[PDB]
């Protein structure tokens, strides 16, 4: 099976690459593991592979830590990205994403019902398994609880059944057959979980699935429209409809080849403690433990030799920051273009801690619009703030075509030098904030509401009549033969591998 | 001489460090001089010694370029400023801002006057030089003129007497006896010249020295208290009094190894165009051009073989981010210590442009304090934007001990997340400003006053109860032994020098 539609073939593409580790000696899942992944995601480094986890047994199992995390090399940094998607390892950033919008104006291709897979290999009812029994990790040290889901994919179907959304959320063991985790506004699952909750009548039906397909659990973690159902939108994107076995114990479809699923019920009525978890922004606060969502787990299948993938997730550079900011990111370009707004390009800079979208504006359009910044500020903010995709987001930064928003020192100087404070700024006090920001959460106004700004980087000419500068740089303060000459003599003269 | 008291052992040092490049067939001060030591700045190269430029005649002039930017190891990132102080190579910024700072609470060391030096070896009189025949370079392709000066030191006194000056101000060439350059408020160079324009009576006597001692060129662009005459400041500093020779035309003083010296007057009637340049911010506006400050140049002396220095300013990194945005901090750093504030630390990031500074808070000592955000703010911004030493910047960012404020990447963490737009956050609109930033000069706004803003990236215990969390990052989230091991096993696992 092709990388991007099984995980299994998605590490042995991993070793291909030289992209891999392999540990074969114990390695102890109470933190070990997660410091090996952290200190992994600080560094670039290789992903690790973890093929002797102390405490698994039966073949629950084995952890692939870093796996939508960054490579060392320039050339290849978004490789394992790239891997997720059938791209070359090569592939930027902006290939990544127009491949994640590519589904947003095809028709979907929906899923294929075969009748097993390689996650029916294994079964365990509920007299045979115990979550707390498991070698799940303890990630952070100060972590609430052993958060087995950080890279799987939950499954929940609305009530009437049109719509089933995959999505990634944390979840936490809870006790022996159940999980606590997040679920909130305006997150799918929470929707769905509302749908179940105002009808009244059950639990809400479950599945959650580890080890899926590359481009699903890459659909997972970005904010496509409310009411599109994942799996159609991954068959448009890689051309090809994806294969699902129905769960035993519920009718939820899996992807055939997950590494391990669970099978249960999400309670409409019961809670239970969750968190406090390090989270994306670079924190924990420990004791920062909340109620949470509460899942009844009634059945374990799982592929033999079966791989738990596993987010070590915090300061630069893991998942949270690759796939969220970025994929949020995507989608807030598409809203912006189907408002009418010039933007070509959107990236979430890693240097903001994914909390800023940097928005490249067609200023040759926005000449002809003939507005201001006040305006276009707001016009902005409210499309964008006011919409899910939006969500994660506290700062948009306005640039002009000059800048590549992919390049975060270039947001960086662009943000510095073009955007007085105040006067080129517009607040936005009434629309959804992210609590998890420690700023909101744990700051000094409303965890759930404001504190987000739209910070115009756009020059005065840049709405009239045209740039009006160059910069004091090499390649625009000198003309064309003079650089060429500078580069030729460089090494001659006595100066200092794309590839490395 | 010492390197740190003579320009021409400054050089010497550069090339024992293998930190040089002697460059010794022909290049054009049109340009090609400027556009190496560009891509020096862009690269942390070597700095550029041009042995052979176009034009040079009767011993005027090579150029050094890039003498106080980066080197590329990170041990010895900061050496070339090192060299400036009697340093080792490997001093980190906190020891350079240390020394630079270390004469303020020292009695001066005036000057000594001597006979002779260097700088007397070679003199042109009013019918002998011809500034527009000397190889003045073209530093960006748009300047409005040659700037003979970017790295010389202007020397002006009271008129009383009381007080000299050392500064950096841009000036470039007029005509075959005049400079044009910048002289605004509330530099010294600007008090000085009302002064003299108050007493309406003559023309400011003045000298503009070039390849003066490396201390008193660090001194000469920081900005040391009103009334502090820099030779005794940097005598301090140095532990030694310097040497200067009277002029020949004048009664000021100017450093006896001096490579360039020139002597005249600075008008206090005349102006004449100036601009545009390619500034520190990293932009030049084609076609801006303004009347500047005139100044006559009666008299040339130089050192046989004379070497001018030179920065080709703009994009990260050069003299005006290292030393202009660095030095700022200093003394904002002890400018709030003088104020009863707990600052134990300040730097200008690079990242932006140097016109932010990151403002380390003890916060025990904050917390003993019993303020508020908006209090604390309010009072930090009104000591450091109404006062010189804040003119250059305009966001100051407060962050608590954890932050290491010489690393842009932790000062980009700390305000991303710590920092709630607007509300936690103070905006100064009756404050001086500073025009050659775009966003002031080239903005929406007054060019120059306001666009200021206090962003407070301390989080709310640290005003009360202390830090509440735990960074989820390798060093904070895993206890000693784990991290130990961890790093002990790493390469034998199979994942991968400090000088490099
Ligand atoms: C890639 C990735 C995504 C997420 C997370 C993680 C990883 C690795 C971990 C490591 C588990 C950290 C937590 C931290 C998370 C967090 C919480 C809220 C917002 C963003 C992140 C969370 C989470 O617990 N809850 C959540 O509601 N969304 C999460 N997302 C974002 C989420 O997958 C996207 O938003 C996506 O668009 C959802 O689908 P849909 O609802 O649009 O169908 N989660
Ligand atoms: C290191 C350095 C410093 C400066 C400059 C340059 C270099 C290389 C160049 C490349 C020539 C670019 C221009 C761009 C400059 C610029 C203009 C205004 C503010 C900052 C920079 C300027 C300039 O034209 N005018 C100016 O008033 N101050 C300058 N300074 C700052 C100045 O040396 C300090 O502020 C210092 O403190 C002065 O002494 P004092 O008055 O306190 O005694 N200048
Ligand atoms: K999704
Ligand atoms: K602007
Ligand atoms: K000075
Ligand atoms: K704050
Ligand atoms: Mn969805
Ligand atoms: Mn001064």
């Amino acid at each position: 099976q092709p990388a991007h539609l099984c995980f299994r073939s998605f590490v042995e593409a991993l070793k291909v690459d030289n992209d891999l580790v392999e540990i074969n000696t114990p390695i102890d899942p109470n933190l070990e593991a997660a410091a090996i992944t952290r200190r992994v995601c600080e560094t670039n480094d290789k992903a690790p592979l973890f093929n002797n986890l102390i405490g698994m047994k039966n073949g629950l199992f084995r952890i692939l830590g870093a796996p939508g995390s960054l490579r060392k090399s320039s050339a290849d940094r978004y490789g394992r990205l790239a891997r997720h998607l059938a791209l070359p390892p090569t592939a930027s950033m902006r290939e990544i994403l127009d491949k994640m919008l590519s589904a947003s104006d095809m028709p979907p291709i929906p899923p294929t019902i075969v009748p097993t897979g390689p996650c029916k290999e294994n079964s365990l009812d509920d007299s045979e398994f115990d979550l707390t029994e498991l070698p799940v990790p303890l990630i952070h040290k100060s972590d609430g609880g052993k958060y087995i889901q950080t890279y799987g994919m939950h499954i929940v179907q609305s009530p009437d059944g049109t719509w089933t959304n995959w999505s990634i959320a944390r979840a936490m063991v809870h006790d022996k057959n159940h999980l606590t985790g997040l679920v909130i506004p305006p997150q799918h699952i929470w929707q769905i979980h509302q749908m179940w909750k105002k009808e009244g009548r059950s639990d809400v039906p479950w599945a959650l699935a580890f080890g899926v397909p590359p481009a699903a659990i890459m659909a997972s973690s970005m904010p496509i429209p409310d009411g599109v159902t994942e799996a159609g939108y991954v068959g448009a994107m890689t051309g090809s409809s994806l294969e699902l076995v129905k769960c035993d114990t519920n009718d939820l479809y899996v992807p055939a080849t997950s590494e391990i699923v669970l099978e249960g019920t999400l309670s409409i009525s019961e809670t239970g403690p969750e968190g406090p978890f390090g989270e994306m922004h670079g924190y924990i606060f420990p004791g920062d433990t909340h109620l949470g969502a509460k899942y009844k787990v009634n059945r374990i299948t799982y592929r033999n030799n079966a791989i738990m993938p596993m987010s070590s997730c915090g300061r630069l550079t893991d998942e949270t920051h690759t796939m969220i900011g970025s994929l949020a990111a995507a989608e807030i370009r598409k809203l912006c273009q189907q408002n009418d707004l010039p933007i070509t390009d959107a990236f979430a800079p890693f240097e903001s801690q994914v909390t800023w979208v940097a928005l490249r504006v067609d200023t040759e359009k926005l000449r002809a619009m003939k507005t201001t910044s006040e305006g276009f500020r707001k016009r902005v903010g409210d499309v964008v703030f006011n919409h899910k995709a939006g969500y994660t987001i506290h700062r948009l930064v306005l640039v002009g075509d000059d800048i590549d928003v992919y390049e975060g020192k270039d947001v960086l100087w662009a943000f510095s030098t073009r955007c007085r404070p105040g006067m080129d700024e517009t607040l936005f006090e009434d629309v959804r904030g992210f609590p998890l920001i420690p700023y909101m959460g744990h700051g000094n106004g409303p965890a759930h509401r404001g504190g987000k700004v739209v910070s115009d980087a756009l020059m005065p000419t840049e709405y009239t009549t045209g740039r009006n500068w160059e910069a004091a740089d090499f390649n625009q303060s000198y003309p064309e033969d003079l650089k060429q000459k500078v580069l030729d003599n460089w090494t001659k003269m006595g100066f200092s591998h794309h590839h490395h």
